[PDB]
């Protein structure tokens, strides 16, 4: 048997606050212009929410209502719980996408043929120890951040602030290349609070009313390690704690440290950056392999060069899961689809304003997003 | 066969800036206070350099001076090249470190038994294909970049700038687990220049004076495809053409898209912070295993919780490549490293101001650094 790690974050962390923000941004822009060109990053420390990068676009867009109420969404409106939507200030560093970039890579081009918005690699990967192809690892710990905003939310435990953290180690077994749960080894779960709940009270909760109530049963038992509220006091929180920006959890909007990841943060930008849409078609051909029945387990690499539509390489790991070889399964996965930014958009519908939703609890495994619905593969 | 992909970028890449003057800053505190808490995020657009988030440290330093004259060191003199470190805007807001964070990991602990300063996850990884012990993918592309600002800076090609990537793609085959380059099949090289110069000239230059500097002959044929400025034009850049953040550019600082990543950061942290001390020892662990005979390619992984010094979980994935079961390797791990963070500091002397020599051209595979001076194991 081996262990494994994996961690998500809250609504409210800090980072993760930063990419709903780019984009509730990146919304607002598609709202109205479906072909706004955006690479909107934020950063929020104490009291501050900035906005730096390139936008192109037609539409009329109220920064400051459009981060606001993102933040008041999260849960930051009282100086009490460290943040307020209300009296926070907003600065806007937002120029027009460099003109060398844009002659580049899309001006007078066919939308087909559209280039690549930059140079990068990203991969994609799907596994079927879960039925949704995740790793059972980023999973729980996405669930246990959900159901803490869920106790906010519901008024269970209003000592809970939005700013939480939560990271599960499963014990696994290997089965000819593919992953068996066996059982969940540690978990700790940190959450900022208000100054009158005591520790006892809060790891009581954390146990009974969150873990309890998130992981099945069957995997916790009496040697499950438990490291709730480990730090020992969690009031401050929120960017006063600690500085946010976008594209700082990449890891936790992807595999958990499954698979491998090619570097590029998803949040604050259009399809024609390929470090989204080109991560979200990969996780659609890993997870079409996986529910189409050719293997149990994937890795899926892709790269491109600004400019260019077609990838550069790609490339396929099967991890030995699979009875055709990796050039067979990277054969049909080139009859099969079209991986050009302007085919993976119609493909997608990644011009459709739905990213702010995707900026917290990962961007796969939930919610039938079109790049969780497998495309029934020729062959 | 089969492909993989790397990427690079300069020290004048917008991101890039940010993690050096990261570290720039965290030396400058180190240089006065050995023990300050550091955790400064840098963020550029034009015009403009802002530090965030939280120093709790006994030394005066002038952020102005520090940033500056990293900006100089990179090389944006000048408002010709887009941006200049006499005339921008430096932007600080910095606080102390949370006392609630403080207080649950290093107040009044021993030094060898302070609290991991976070919860996270880190792997390091090692591969036989090279003598550095790293992906020759990654490597090509760090030293692509490396010769375009060689170049710059002895005035032998004038018209190049800062700003600038690099990706690499080798064709390999697997032989039991490890893996062995066979040629280099794309090669894309992006890089600001001056007005003048045309296209042909400086596709000329990146194909006869970067990559036959660079790249062995014997990975190079007929069939190599070169994307030498493949967007056609790339006057703006630096922060100009695409705001910076530190910690960007995770995957550049350590393995290319090989081994895995579990989403820390590095720059502008201070050893307290297990993001970087502790991949910086699970590379030290893999690479003592690869010199010391044991595996071909490794990767480790660790995972700790605010506050608690050892790690809660360690694991080593050797790809087939040890006649020893993962099992022994892991116990051949455990009786040779500590892997708490105030034992990592002594062995690999974190407190030592080196930080910004390790900021750009990646952190792993050059120039033996402590964690890259393999550890003789007793088994
Ligand atoms: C510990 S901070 C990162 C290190 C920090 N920048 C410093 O100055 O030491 C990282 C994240 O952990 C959580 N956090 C903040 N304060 C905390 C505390 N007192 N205990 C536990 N977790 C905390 C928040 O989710 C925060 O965004
Ligand atoms: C293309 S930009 C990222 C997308 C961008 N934020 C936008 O607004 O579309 C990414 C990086 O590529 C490089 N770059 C900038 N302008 C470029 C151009 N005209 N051609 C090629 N590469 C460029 C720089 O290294 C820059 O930091
Ligand atoms: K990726
Ligand atoms: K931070
Ligand atoms: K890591
Ligand atoms: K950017
Ligand atoms: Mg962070
Ligand atoms: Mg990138
Ligand atoms: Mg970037
Ligand atoms: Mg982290």
């Amino acid at each position: 048997t081996f262990l494994f790690t994996s961690e998500s974050v809250g609504e409210g962390h800090p980072d993760k606050i930063c990419d709903q923000i780019s984009d509730a941004v990146l919304d607002a822009h598609l709202q109205q212009d479906p072909d706004a060109k955006v690479a909107c990053e934020t950063v929020a420390k104490t009291g501050m929410i900035l906005l730096a990068g390139e936008i192109t676009s037609r539409a009329a867009v109220d920064y400051q209502k459009v981060v606001r109420e993102a933040v008041k969404h999260i849960g930051y409106d009282d100086s009490s719980k460290g943040f307020d939507y209300k009296t926070c200030n907003v600065l806007v560093a937002l120029e027009q996408q460099s003109p060398d970039i844009a002659q580049g890579v899309h001006l007078d081009r066919n939308e087909e043929d559209i280039g690549a918005g930059d140079q990068g690699l990203m991969f994609g990967y799907a596994t079927d120890e879960t039925e949704e192809c995740m790793p059972l690892t980023i999973v729980l710990a996405h669930k246990l951040n959900a159901k803490l905003a869920e106790l906010r939310r519901n008024g269970t435990l209003p000592w809970l602030r939005p700013d939480s953290k939560t990271q599960v180690t499963v014990q696994y077994m290997q089965d000819r290349g593919a992953v068996l749960p066996i059982r969940v080894h540690t978990i700790v779960i940190s959450v900022q609070h208000d100054e009158e709940v005591c520790l006892d009270e809060m790891r009581d909760a954390l146990k009974e009313k969150v873990i309890k109530a998130v992981v099945p049963a069957k995997y916790l038992d009496e040697d499950t390690i438990y490291h709730l509220q480990p730090s020992g006091r969690f009031v401050i929180g929120g960017p006063q704690g600690d500085a946010g920006l976008t594209g700082r959890k990449i890891i936790v909007d992807t595999y958990g440290g499954w698979g491998a990841h090619g570097g590029g943060a998803f949040s604050g930008k259009d399809y024609t950056k390929v470090d989204r849409s080109a991560a979200y078609a990969a996780r659609w051909v890993a997870k079409s392999l996986v529910k189409g029945g050719l293997c149990r387990r994937v890795l899926v690499q892709v790269s491109y060069a600004i400019g260019v539509s077609h990838p550069l390489s790609i490339s396929i790991f099967h991890y030995g899961t699979s009875q055709k070889s990796e050039r067979e399964l990277l054969e049909i996965v080139k009859k099969n689809f079209d991986l050009r930014p302007g085919v993976i958009v119609r493909d997608l519908d990644l011009k459709k304003p739905i990213y702010q939703r995707t900026a917290a609890y990962g961007h796969f495994g939930r919610d039938s997003f079109p790049w969780e619905v497998p495309k029934k593969l020729k062959y």
